[PDB]
């Protein structure tokens, strides 16, 4: 419904905003232009280098059901092509154990899991569309586990957990199933029981550098935006090097954060004031006693060890010296945050427990991670609310805050804007 001669700012050149200035290019959408702060595009898709290859300081993964990555990878020529996935399981205290052959726990998950994925597929049907304009049925607005408790699938929260919780996105008690769903839907769950997990060698982040290669205006980086008002019907957008005029404007970026440099409307202030977000730090470990396969941390996952490592990544099997990233939370709504000080501590405790001593960390990045917002303020409409707000004033909202915190569900939700507000 807009123009094709409609100037176009994208707000952020991580995965969403990309993924906005490929779709719009393709449906011929061609004075769009993507403004980026810092001098890289990838956002947490981030790849650095160490010894000739590059680790990952964000993301990491995909499943085959990742449809929009698939497209973004034909546009690029890029392939799968990293090393295999694999993990153990170690208590708080570096015990090795198999969750899986527990004689008592064992058959009350594979129980709530199966019955889980037939509520699924039935009851809950649409639960797992992109985004949330759609509204969800009300159970799914409940934190993870009352949802769960409400369908007496309790144990289901123990396979689902591991690609939840250590990856960054929060706790069961409390964060919504909506969330949660969308992510790990019956078939991504499976995926990553199976272990059918996509990589990349040259790191998440190098698809989407390719991305914007490819696309006919690439990210505008540096760009340093003090100020945005939208009257008279336009954005102008003010840096540090200029201001100018555009036509319509579309946020990929935090939007809380968003309304300390903007001309804010009542809404805006009132409900992107309620966003909140994950404290998720990574640190990128030399190690003495090289694990020889990955490593996650269900006891560390419980809101009572908060700041403890969660999972560890083993990614160049073929090298000792090379990186082992270390995961760990510092927030959670029942308690103070952790300090990074005391985190970064439990990171040289929690790995030498583990047998894995740490000799350096040579990079730590706490991210701004899995925009949401609280179960009571889903179930208060906040979806119904921003997504009516589309188009006002010529003001897109899109990125995770939109849909989830995952690179494909974002990029998946910035194809469908298009279809849904411009062609
Ligand atoms: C440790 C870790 C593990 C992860 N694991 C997975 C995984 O297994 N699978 C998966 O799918 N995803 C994973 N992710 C999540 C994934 O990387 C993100 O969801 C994805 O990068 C989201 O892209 P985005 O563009 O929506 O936001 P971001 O990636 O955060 O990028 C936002 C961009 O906006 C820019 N920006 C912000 N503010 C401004 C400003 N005011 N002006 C100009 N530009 C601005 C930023 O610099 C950035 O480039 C992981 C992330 C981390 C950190
Ligand atoms: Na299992
Ligand atoms: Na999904």
């Amino acid at each position: 419904s807009i123009s094709k001669d409609s100037r176009i700012a994208i707000i952020g050149a991580g995965p969403a905003g990309l993924a906005a200035g490929m779709y719009l290019e393709q449906a011929g959408f061609h004075d769009y232009t993507i403004l980026e702060r810092t001098d890289h595009v990838g956002g947490k898709c981030h790849s650095p280098n160490y010894h000739g290859r590059r680790y990952e300081m964000g993301a990491i993964m995909g499943v085959p059901s990742y449809d929009t990555i698939q497209e973004i990878m034909d546009r690029t020529g890029d392939k799968v092509d990293g090393p295999k996935l694999r993990r153990e399981f170690l208590h708080e205290d570096g015990e090795i154990y198999v969750p899986e052959k527990d004689p008592v726990r064992g058959p009350q998950v594979m129980a709530a899991v199966q019955k889980l994925g037939q509520l699924l597929a039935t009851k809950y049907q649409g639960y797992d569309a992109n985004g949330h304009y759609n509204k969800v049925h009300e159970d799914l607005m409940l934190p993870f586990d009352e949802f769960l408790a409400l369908n007496g699938c309790e144990a289901a929260r123990d396979l689902w957990i591991n690609p939840f919780t250590a990856f960054g996105y929060g706790h069961f008690d409390n964060v919504p199933a909506a969330y949660v769903l969308k992510y790990l839907d019956f078939v991504t769950m499976m995926s990553f029981a199976k272990g059918d997990l996509w990589t990349w060698a040259d790191g998440t982040q190098a698809m989407f550098e390719h991305l914007n290669a490819t696309l006919e205006h690439p990210a505008e980086r540096n760009v340093d935006i003090t100020r945005i008002t939208r009257e008279d019907g336009k954005v102008h957008i003010h840096t540090t090097d200029w201001d100018r005029e555009s036509d319509v404007l579309v946020l990929t970026v935090p939007l809380e954060k968003f309304l300390d440099y903007s001309d804010a409307d009542d809404d805006e202030r009132e409900y992107f004031s309620k966003i909140i977000h994950q404290q998720y730090m990574v640190d990128a470990c030399l190690v003495k006693e090289y694990p020889t396969i990955s490593g996650y941390v269900p006891d560390n996952m419980r809101p009572e060890r908060l700041g403890h490592v969660m999972v560890y990544y083993h990614r160049w099997a073929d090298d000792p010296h090379q990186i082992i990233t270390t995961y760990l939370l510092r927030n959670h709504p029942d308690y103070a945050d952790k300090t990074q000080e005391e985190c970064r501590q439990m990171v040289l405790d929690d790995m030498e427990t583990f047998g894995h001593p740490v000799e350096k960390i040579i990079e730590e990045q706490t991210w701004y991670y899995f925009p949401h917002v609280s179960s009571e303020d889903y179930k208060a409409g906040w979806y119904e609310k921003v997504e009516g707000m589309q188009g006002r004033r010529n003001t897109f909202y899109a990125g995770e805050i939109m849909s989830f915190g995952n690179f494909d569900e974002v990029c998946h939700y910035s194809k469908d804007l298009v279809t849904r507000f411009f062609v």
